[PDB]
């Protein structure tokens, strides 16, 4: 919902029904097609596990395809000023 | 839009109409409500400008509210294993 601020003064936008814990590694705040700020806990870029690899050009590699690996993957690309320039849902299907 | 893979082999999910350039800061891959991988050009967390600040509990501070700051802000929170804990929208209304 709605948050009310006063023109010319500062404001803290609170994450609704949340408390920061040791298990949270990232918070992302976006507005429109712009990334505004991020909180990170770790130095390394995230990688879910050893079954995946991110290539040097940004492509995602799935190492040994499984029937449970099919479905929709969403890729989002941000420029150096925070603009979301590309967003795409990709349908990964099995050739059966 | 649709990528086809054979079971038992590796598959590359290519970002369509895309060439990794120097203006690209982040590439994020998600599968539903789970983060899978990310490319990050810089180690430091992103911050759009000095007008904003990310607090240590994850809340966003807008230091001096202007009329262009009203609107909807989206916050998404990820845990250590990539699960998206929350995805909420806040509407900022300004009093003068």
């Amino acid at each position: 919902g709605t948050v009310w601020g006063a023109l010319g003064h500062g404001i803290n936008l609170n994450i609704p029904n949340f408390q920061m814990t040791d298990d949270i590694d990232e918070v992302r705040w976006e507005r429109g097609s712009t990334l505004v700020a991020e909180f990170k806990r770790k130095m390394k870029p995230f990688l879910k596990s050893g079954a995946f690899e991110i290539l040097a050009n940004g492509d995602l590699k799935i190492k040994n395809l499984t029937r449970d690996d099919s479905g929709t993957y969403n890729v989002t690309v941000y420029s150096t000023n925070g603009t979301r320039i590309l967003d795409k849902a990709l349908d990964l299907r099995i050739l059966e």
